[PDB]
């Protein structure tokens, strides 16, 4: 029966790794927050590996086991930063749930009946390292996340780490798939259990995991309709609308048929996300603190020529344009759904 | 009450005027058609009077009682024109219902389940009046209606009779509201009974009537959400999908709230139909014959300036730009519904 075969290649992150030396399972299943949907395995290869080169040329997800990318970090922990990553400014966001989405300060303005979940506040590493170990000790349920693109005013030693990259292998990546520049790098730090919601970038990105454990879930870009992001001009643009811990399936019928693509990457794996591809990442449950950097991509320039069929990509391309342009004719954002709908009702649904 | 004030104001056509000479009434309201909407009176004033100037600059309909526009073709008629419009080819429709929906037939190939309810037949002029008078002798029910522009090849008294037109008039009115330039001259001859459904034009128009009675409803541009247009790719485009003889509520529920401006226009009257303004034409009931002459001149240039807010056929000429935009992205016109249905389904609606 394909039903049953369907129930097994739907392995979600499989059977979990052990570590070397015998030093027991990574993690365990119990681990994971439980969805009510169902995911396959993304593949976990080798850079040398023809096949992994083959998924990256064709905007695929993969797990690289041993590219070195950051090697140098892989030291990296609380104590190590505060004492090397220098007295910047650094944005933390503190939040009452375990899920931190993602808000854009900059359209906050276009609606303002919008108060998001979870605040930022700038301060120092020794700070948050501080904030921390108070909630930590004070059995606090407060959650906090740091999420810092890697400045010019870090420490000797950090930009020492940051030297010994794998520069020789991503920049030969970047190359060949004739991306753009490294835009930036985001240092992200969070507490187990920690969740960054549902949502797609406009970037290609290579993630890198350095600390602790995350579960990283998957969408191809043709299950648009299945994960309703907000309104381009929304603050929350590019995120999903769908809570996924209670799925409304009155308002998002088409969650329903949603599949997802998920792995569980550690220290040392780099996780290739496609541009476009939606993202679901979760620290896992009491598996302690978990330490990432990014390297985000401005992907490749559109081809003079366009072939057709259009890729799923180039459809969410178009209708972000859409909304934009719509946007800035009507002089209003508020304007864009009434005017979307009167072209629609009776007359294309 | 309002409510019985309101059942007042809606007097339609209002009471029918009385032909000089004590002739009789000109038409009587059995000769027109019934339908489920109220609609209000549209102005009959004179060219001189401040009130008529003060409508076409506000492009607000209004019917000139003496323009004199085509004063030498009233006296017009089918053997006149036989013996004088020359033996040019005239585009003559054929229908077996009493409505003649318009159809772009470039368009034709967008759709190709689409069958029109009328087919057009060129042909000589004493040909159309023969077809015409084969099935008033024989009884037949097929009905005809003759739209052709006036071209260089009609005959010489024709040709004299359009030189005694009132250009001094219309010429300065197209002066005064930077209108662009005449862009053609329909000639209408329709059966008694025949049906021009509601739709609008992208044109600013003079409807001189010549010989015969019709009846215009007309709905200004903001009622757009009310009369559900065709796709613009569809060889319907700008045309009503509403059947106004049996509304169909449950795919128009929208088409309840119409409310239209209406008048009974003859021999020498001019109708001023704004630009987008929709128009629903009928020649009364056993009338007889009917003639008309249009004057479409391209609307005034778009301001180099946006003021806000937009006029409701600003924001009509922007869902159709994006129609068209969409249609020629896709690569082909029948995916504009799926992707612009995917972009507001549990997004904007
Ligand atoms: O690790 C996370 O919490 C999410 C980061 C992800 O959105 C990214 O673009 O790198
Ligand atoms: O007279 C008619 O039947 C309709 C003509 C009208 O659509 C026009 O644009 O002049
Ligand atoms: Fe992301
Ligand atoms: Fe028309």
């Amino acid at each position: 029966m394909a039903a049953t075969a369907a129930e097994a290649v739907a392995s979600g992150s499989g059977e979990p790794r052990e570590e070397a030396g015998a030093l027991g399972p990574a993690w365990d299943e119990s681990q994971l927050r439980s969805y009510s949907f169902p995911t396959r395995p993304i593949p976990r290869l080798s850079q040398s590996d023809p096949r992994a080169e083959e998924l990256i040329e064709n905007e695929e997800p993969v797990v690289l086991t041993d590219t070195n990318l950051v090697y140098p970090a892989l030291k990296w922990d609380l104590e190590y930063l505060q004492e090397n990553i220098g007295n910047g400014d650094f944005s933390v966001y503190s939040a009452s749930t375990h899920k931190f989405l993602y808000y854009d300060e900059k359209k906050m303005a276009n609606f303002q009946n919008f108060k998001p979940r979870s605040n930022r506040e700038e301060m120092k590493f020794h700070e948050f390292v501080e904030k921390l170990q108070d909630i930590q000790q004070r059995g606090g349920e407060e959650r906090l996340y740091l999420q810092q693109t890697l400045n010019d005013t870090v420490g000797r030693k950090i930009v020492m780490d940051f030297l010994g990259f794998n520069w020789n292998w991503i920049n030969k990546q970047q190359g060949k798939r004739g991306w753009g520049q490294l835009t930036s790098n985001l240092l992200l730090i969070g507490m187990e259990g920690n969740v960054t919601p549902a949502h797609y970038d406009e970037q290609q990105n290579f993630f890198a995991q350095i600390k602790g454990y995350k579960r990283c879930i998957l969408f191809p870009p043709d299950q648009f309709e299945c994960l309703y992001p907000y309104p381009v001009h929304h603050p929350c643009d590019r995120q999903s609308q769908v809570d996924f811990d209670n799925p409304d399936y009155e308002r998002f019928p088409n969650f329903q048929n949603v599949v997802g693509y998920e792995t569980v990457v550690g220290p040392g794996d780099v996780l290739y996300i496609p541009m476009y591809w939606w993202h679901h990442i979760e620290s896992l449950l009491n598996g302690g603190i978990t330490i990432t950097v990014n390297f985000w991509y401005k992907g490749a320039p559109t081809p003079k020529r366009i072939e057709y069929p259009l890729k799923a990509h180039q459809k969410v391309a178009i209708m972000r344009n859409i909304e934009k342009m719509l946007g800035e004719a009507l002089g209003n954002p508020q304007e864009v759904g009434p005017l979307l709908n009167t072209m629609i009702k009776g007359r294309y649904n």
